[PDB]
């Protein structure tokens, strides 16, 4: 009986029905929720997709179903718990994908029964355990099965693939951790195979398997993020699969150079990704008849030459071009504007020389580029001014070049500006007062390391949508404008290293997204403002996630970096920065910025450094739970360390220094247990250094020059 | 008989014998040579200066004769008189002036046991015709090349050759057709094949070129070839090939990987002058034996340099100038040790100079760097002192700066320092070619280079073209330069010079060229300037690369060394916009006579030269350019000027001349450039040549000139 049935998948199955989705499940089953039902009255198909619902999945209670053929639990939090009841099957088609299942035996399973299935999603759970079976040989209809972003392991069989039955169309294999040579790995017939992806596992071999080139219809191959090796197969090879659309080999290890033959794929040829190898030369001039290319991708080689003359620009349909961290010379090729249909152009990281590219802008269509970057080059100049022409420009990226000059006003005039990266450079003039009115309403603004003068405009409370304020290592003066305040999306506020003046507004408290503020080396007097924590539990992640960062951590001492935006930008170029090539000793982290907390997070990152602030320091700092770093080292400040301190449970950087602190050190403190990097020194502090955690572990050059501590690593405080 | 024959050749062939060839005339006779039989065998005459008309039969008419040298002299085709049978089998008419082809077709027709013939750099003329007969099994070399053979050539020409042929030579005629109608036939024996410096088409190769499996040098430049390199299989037929040359024809796109199965025996490759693109393709890693490697004239790019050519252990010559190379020189270049000859010129260089190449393990053998028309920057390295082996340095057209360091001007074989067109700055040595090597060019023009020019410079006796115009150069010309007797080109305008033209550049018995205009001398004009008028000898000047640029205005333009260098790099200079109005000559150096010339190039002008003008200069006979003006000359035109029969421009404007315009100067032809405006002349305009067309302003500022194209004197 059906009704008895679904009760029974409600009762061991579901655990937590939050929303309460299955409240209609009581006593015909054809009226529950996500129950549909055949005029005989008899199930064929449960959905209950993104339900909320938590529970343990035997697949075989609802699998009992007779009439089932379909089911439909994806985005869910089911976890496995199979008994092998072979209930018999007779779905068609099953999506369990984005749950917590982790016995691939659910798998084995659906391809020993469901001999009608016809599609099958098994994608973003957590299956474990090596790949063994194929779909049942009696199972002559399956079309699509993916298997991706799970956990499958060890070697691939060598007959998986070509086990399954003729009607396979689609079979994703990606994101998992399976190994072996896949010159081992049959196809079979490969009659029907149009998309397959083995791509993001550690796949080895020099070799494409020779069953491959049956796969006549194949119009998606992926098979970047492994371990292919040797030269990319050339000859008449490419001249199998007279349909394909997209190829991705990124992200191997292929050399050499680029197959003249690979423009056997021409005809229908839109997407090609591959970077992330280490391919020598240039694209091949016989590419001119890729008539139908629309994103190519060859960053991360070491190509060179004038191929984006030549070759390049003769594409007409091209959209996308990435040929970033090459070794690219000469100057940007003017041809590259004949390109009419380019949005996004990324030639950063090589060695282009002269001045940045003009003429896309001025062509005779109004212009679609929408990215330009170009960083970590050797362009010299300005910033030409017919850039401004560029109306549907959102992000530009001209950081690490040699450019100089005034920033033209026609950039600031930008409808679409979104990201205006500009940093290390030597660019002169101020910010103007039109800010985010008269163009974009930024999210970043990172001019670091430039030679802008002026003061912050009052108007920067006009970009509402700020992510990111980098203006450190400027020449900017005047005061911090109180209207940062009403920037509710600003994340980070890098101002240090210029010469700002007046307080810190108070005013900073009201940025309820603010989690990195920087203001160190100026000339800031006041009072340290209490309204800095006052979003501490509050701060919400947002859009600042997922940008590429670097982070220079100097170990020269308190007189010897930090966050940079790092899109584009070679390592190796930031080590022989001549700030960083400085100080003797240097760490060098980078990735992509993310948050720790999901919501009601705090500040993460205060630099107050070398200022004159003076006054005591706000109790409500203390409170700053994933506060890591608190710098307020070389100020005037006075009176006590907060015994609030200790309720800083992610402080890993700890700078009190020269300072005119007093008082006791809190024993609290010793309940810091990531506390690596304390400064004391330089107060008129006293008493007993407290003994727990990491206090007893400094030098004891981060106690000295106080009024009298105590304690070890100092002499005992029982003999003084 | 024998003697007879032989007598009845001089004096019937042989028009004249100034070197007494012939004194002796049989056997004792020069050139002549018998078995011991006393049969004629032999009959050398080469390089002997004989004036005649050559018959061939009346030489085969000797029964035994198997050898002929009549090549380096100055035979002429003569009437087929008589019909004698060819017992010959080598035949050197080569260097002569032949010009009926039947010579040809008589030694293919009769000469049947004939193994090496040479009719090359003769004027042999018309169409190819008749190949050697099929009775001859034995010819194995034939060389045609530098005639005026024309139109089609035979399709069953090469291939009707007999078979034991290993040598043709085609080359240096104005043959034309498609390339694939020739027919190489079996080809079994063919190892040097060259149709170079023709006019030949096409775009395939005949099908029968494969059949040449033993070629070693396949010469096809200089022609009309077009498409693609053959690439796929085809290279793989010519397991022995040595040299292959597709320079200078239309061929485009990227050069064939494919093109790497010459590399087990490839030494030469030549595929400069053409259109290709991309790179060498890394596949020519395999080029273990490559010692010359020539593409310049294209448009490569990128970083083979680096990724491949680095990586040919043999090269001795790298040539890929003009080209599209960007970036630095690469350092791993440096990995050729045996590499000779370097030729980067005109690029896109940018970075320093590459010294490199001698810090290695061994003293390095580098001969020529050749890096003009670039952007390096810098300073002329010290590195390069290293290079003991050095011979011709040219920098020029760079971004350089800073001083020539004193390890350049000590360089013991040092002979070429050409590196005009940069900002670099000091003075010359008074050490110059006494520890150094003994120079031929010192170019150093358009820099900033300050001093004097020492009087060391008489040491460098092999001193052909000096040239620093447009420096900062001070002080006197030093009286030594008249030790420089094969000096040729003197140019030193645009300077801050001061005192007399020394009287002693009378001695330099090759100068052809002196430029000291825009100075500040004083002094008289020295008559012995003119004083090797009618003795100058032609010498090793000859054969350069030069740019001359007219201005329609002060020495603005003028001669430059051009090896190198893009005619776009000068016409943009501002060498070019000083005058407005400019026109770009360019070619090799070349005299124009052979012995007893004069001068060819004068101008002394924006001086403060005075006096009368030597009466000895009108007897420059070869003399076309003579600029005299803004000076302060006194006295009259010498009418020995009508003796300047060459002359296109004299210029006598801005000074104090007095009188009467030579009526001889109607005389000269080739004057289209007169100007003697701004002077105290007096009296009718010589009514002969194109001196009545002249503008007025070139007869203006005078005292009393009259006739066309001013008022006429009678009235
Ligand atoms: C193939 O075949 C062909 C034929 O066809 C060939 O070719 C050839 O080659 C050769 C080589 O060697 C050459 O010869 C040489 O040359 C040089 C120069 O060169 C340059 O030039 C030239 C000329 O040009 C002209 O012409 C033409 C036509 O004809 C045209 O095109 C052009 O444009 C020009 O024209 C112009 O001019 C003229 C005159 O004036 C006029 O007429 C007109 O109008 C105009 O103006 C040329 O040709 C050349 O070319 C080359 O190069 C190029 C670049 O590189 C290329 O592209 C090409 O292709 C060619 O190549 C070739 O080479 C190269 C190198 O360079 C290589 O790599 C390749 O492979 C090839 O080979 C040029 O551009 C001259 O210099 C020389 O002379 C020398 O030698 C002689 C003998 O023979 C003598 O007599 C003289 O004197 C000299 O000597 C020297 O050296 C020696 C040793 O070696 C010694 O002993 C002496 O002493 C001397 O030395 C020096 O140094 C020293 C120190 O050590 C001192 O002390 C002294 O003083 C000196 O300085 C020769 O002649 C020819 O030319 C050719 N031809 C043709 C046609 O091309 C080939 O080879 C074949 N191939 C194969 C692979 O086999
Ligand atoms: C072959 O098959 C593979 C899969 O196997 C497939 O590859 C996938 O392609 C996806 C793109 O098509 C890509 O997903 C996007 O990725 C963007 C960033 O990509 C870069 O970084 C990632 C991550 O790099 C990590 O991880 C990799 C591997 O794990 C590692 O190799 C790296 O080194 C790096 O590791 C480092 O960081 C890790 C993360 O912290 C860390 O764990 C490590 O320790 C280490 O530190 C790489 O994969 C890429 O190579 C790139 O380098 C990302 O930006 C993007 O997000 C956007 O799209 C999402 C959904 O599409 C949205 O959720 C998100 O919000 C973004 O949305 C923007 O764009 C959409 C339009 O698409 C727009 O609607 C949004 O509004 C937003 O717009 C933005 O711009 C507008 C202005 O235009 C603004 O207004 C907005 O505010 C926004 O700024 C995607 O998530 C995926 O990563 C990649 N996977 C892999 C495994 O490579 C490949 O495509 C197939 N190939 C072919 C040819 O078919
Ligand atoms: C802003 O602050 C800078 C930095 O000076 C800091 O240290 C000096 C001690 O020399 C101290 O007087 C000042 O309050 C800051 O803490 C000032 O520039 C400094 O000016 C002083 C004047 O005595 C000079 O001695 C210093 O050499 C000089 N620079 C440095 C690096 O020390 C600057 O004048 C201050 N004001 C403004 C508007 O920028
Ligand atoms: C903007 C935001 C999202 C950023 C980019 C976020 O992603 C990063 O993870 C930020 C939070 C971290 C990157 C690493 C950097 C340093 C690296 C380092 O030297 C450490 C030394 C010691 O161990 C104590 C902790 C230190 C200071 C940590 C503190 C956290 C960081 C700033
Ligand atoms: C060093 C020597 C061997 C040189 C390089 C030799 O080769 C060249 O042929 C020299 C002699 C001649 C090249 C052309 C140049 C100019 C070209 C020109 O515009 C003419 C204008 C007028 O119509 C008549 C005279 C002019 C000035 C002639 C005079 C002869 C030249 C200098
Ligand atoms: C199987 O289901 C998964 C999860 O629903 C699909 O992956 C999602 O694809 C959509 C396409 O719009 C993305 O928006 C989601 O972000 C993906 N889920 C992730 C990344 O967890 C997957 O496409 C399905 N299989 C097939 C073959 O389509
Ligand atoms: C600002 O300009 C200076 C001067 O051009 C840059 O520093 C020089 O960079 C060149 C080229 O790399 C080097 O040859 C010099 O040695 C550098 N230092 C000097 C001239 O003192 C500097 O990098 C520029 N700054 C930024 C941030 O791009
Ligand atoms: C966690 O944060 C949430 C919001 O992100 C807080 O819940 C509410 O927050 C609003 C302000 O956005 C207050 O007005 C409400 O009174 C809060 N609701 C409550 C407490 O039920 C929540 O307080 C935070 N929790 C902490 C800091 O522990
Ligand atoms: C080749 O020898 C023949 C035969 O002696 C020469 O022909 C005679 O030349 C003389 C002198 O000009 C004439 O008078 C005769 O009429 C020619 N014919 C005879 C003798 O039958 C011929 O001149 C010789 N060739 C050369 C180049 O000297
Ligand atoms: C080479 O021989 C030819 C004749 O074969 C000579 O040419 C003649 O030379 C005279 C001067 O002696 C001129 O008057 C004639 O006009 C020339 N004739 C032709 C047809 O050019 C030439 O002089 C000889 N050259 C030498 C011996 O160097
Ligand atoms: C000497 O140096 C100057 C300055 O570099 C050169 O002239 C400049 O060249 C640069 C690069 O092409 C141009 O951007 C400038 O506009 C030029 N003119 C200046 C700075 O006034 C000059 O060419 C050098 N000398 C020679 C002979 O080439
Ligand atoms: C052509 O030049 C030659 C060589 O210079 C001159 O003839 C000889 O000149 C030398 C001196 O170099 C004298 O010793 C000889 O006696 C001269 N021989 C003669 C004149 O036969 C010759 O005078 C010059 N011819 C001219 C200028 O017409
Ligand atoms: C002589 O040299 C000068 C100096 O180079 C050339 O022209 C000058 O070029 C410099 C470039 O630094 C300018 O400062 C001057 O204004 C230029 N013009 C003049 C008239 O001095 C000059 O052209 C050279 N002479 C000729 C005839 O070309
Ligand atoms: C698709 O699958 C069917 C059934 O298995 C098979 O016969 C056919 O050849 C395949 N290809 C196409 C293009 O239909
Ligand atoms: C020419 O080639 C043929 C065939 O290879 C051979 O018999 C003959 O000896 C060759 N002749 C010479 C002179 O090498
Ligand atoms: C130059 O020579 C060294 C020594 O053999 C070698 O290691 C290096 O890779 C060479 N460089 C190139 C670019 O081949």
């Amino acid at each position: 009986n059906d009704t008895a049935l679904l009760t029974a998948f409600k009762q061991t199955s579901i655990k937590s029905d939050p929303t309460n989705f299955l409240g209609n499940w009581r006593y015909d089953p054809c009226t529950w929720r996500g129950v549909s039902c055949s005029s005989d009255g008899r199930v064929i198909g449960l959905d209950l997709r993104n339900g909320g619902l938590t529970g343990t999945l035997n697949l075989n209670n609802l699998t009992a179903l007779s009439n089932l053929r379909s089911l439909y639990l994806q985005g869910n939090n089911f976890s496995s718990g199979d008994s092998s009841s072979s209930s018999g099957c007779s779905l068609e088609v099953l999506d369990l994908s984005s749950n917590s299942l982790t016995d691939s035996s659910i798998v084995d399973y659906v391809f020993s029964t469901c001999l009608n299935l016809v599609s099958v999603n098994f994608s973003h759970n957590k299956l474990a355990g090596k790949l063994k079976s194929s779909p049942s040989a009696s199972n002559k209809r399956i079309t699509t099965v993916d298997l991706s972003n799970n956990r499958f392991s060890d070697e691939i069989p060598e007959t998986f693939i070509a086990d399954f039955p003729n009607s396979l169309k689609h079979l994703d294999l990606s994101g998992n951790n399976v190994t072996g040579d896949f010159s081992r790995l049959s196809f079979g017939l490969c009659e029907n195979l149009t998309v397959f992806s083995l791509s993001q596992n550690s796949i080895s071999g020099d070799r494409f398997p020779v069953s491959l080139s049956n796969c006549k219809l194949l119009e998606t191959l992926n098979l970047s993020r492994n371990s292919l090796i040797g030269k990319i197969p050339g000859d008449d090879y490419w001249g199998n699969f007279q349909n394909l659309r997209q190829l991705s080999l990124a992200h191997n290890l292929y050399s050499g150079e680029i197959p003249p033959e690979l423009s056997l794929l021409c005809r229908t040829l839109e997407v090609l990704d591959l970077s992330g190898n280490s391919l020598t030369g240039q694209l091949p001039q016989s590419f001119t008849s890729c008539g139908s290319l629309q994103s190519l991708n060859l960053g991360n080689n070491k190509l060179s030459g004038d191929f984006l003359s030549t070759v390049v620009s003769k594409l007409s349909r091209i959209t996308n071009l990435y040929l970033p961290f090459n070794n690219i010379s000469g100057s940007v090729p003017i041809s590259l504007t004949n390109c009419s249909n380019l949005r996004v152009l990324d030639l950063s990281s090589n060695e282009f020389t002269g001045e940045v590219p003009s003429g896309f802008c001025s062509l005779q269509s109004s212009s679609v580029l929408e990215k330009l970057l170009i960083a970590n080059n050797y362009l010299s100049g300005t910033v030409p001014v017919e850039l401004g022409k560029c109306k549907s420009l959102k992000t530009i990226d001209l950081s690490f070049n040699a450019l100089t000059g005034l920033i033209p006003k026609e950039i600031w005039t930008l409808p679409k500006l979104s990201d205006l990266v500009m940093w290390a450079n030597n660019l002169t003039g101020g910010i103007p007062e039109s800010i985010c009115v008269d163009g974009g309403n930024l999210e970043t603004l990172i001019l670091n390391n430039n030679l802008l003068t002026g003061s912050l405009p009052e108007s920067i409370s006009k970009c509402t949508n700020m992510l990111w304020i980098s203006l450190s290592s400027n020449l900017l003066t005047g005061e911090i404008p109180v209207g940062i305040g009403k920037l509710e999306k600003l994340a980070i506020l890098q101002l240090g290293n210029n010469s700002l003046t007046g307080n810190i507004p108070s005013e900073l408290g009201n940025c309820k997204n603010l989690i990195w503020l920087d203001l160190n080396s100026n000339n800031l007097t006041g009072n340290l403002p209490g309204e800095l924590a006052s979003q501490a539990g509050l701060v919400m992640p947002g859009s600042v996630s997922g940008k590429q960062f670097a982070f220079v951590r100097n170990e020269g001492g308190t007189d010897c970096g930090g966050l940079v935006e790092f899109e584009g930008i070679r390592a190796e170029r930031l080590e022989h920065f001549p700030m960083v090539h400085s100080c003797p000793k240097t760490r060098i982290y980078s990735g992509m910025t993310m948050y720790m907390f999901s919501s009601n997070g705090s500040m993460i990152y205060l630099d107050l450094s070398y200022n004159a602030v003076s006054g005591s320091i706000p109790l409500g700092y203390g409170a700053m739970g994933y506060l890591q770093v608190l710098n307020l080292g070389h100020n005037l400040l006075t009176g006590t360390i907060p015994d609030s301190f200790g309720g800083l449970k992610a402080i890993g950087v700890l700078d009190l220094s020269h300072n005119d602190l007093q008082g006791f050190l809190p024993g609290s403190l010793g309940g810091l247990s990531f506390l690596s990097d304390l400064d004391v020194s330089n107060n008129n502090l006293t008493g007993p250094i407290p003994f727990g955690g990491q206090l007893t572990t400094f030098p004891l050059t981060r106690y000295a020059n106080n009024s009298g501590l105590c304690g070890v690593p100092l002499p005992p405080c029982s003999s003084g």
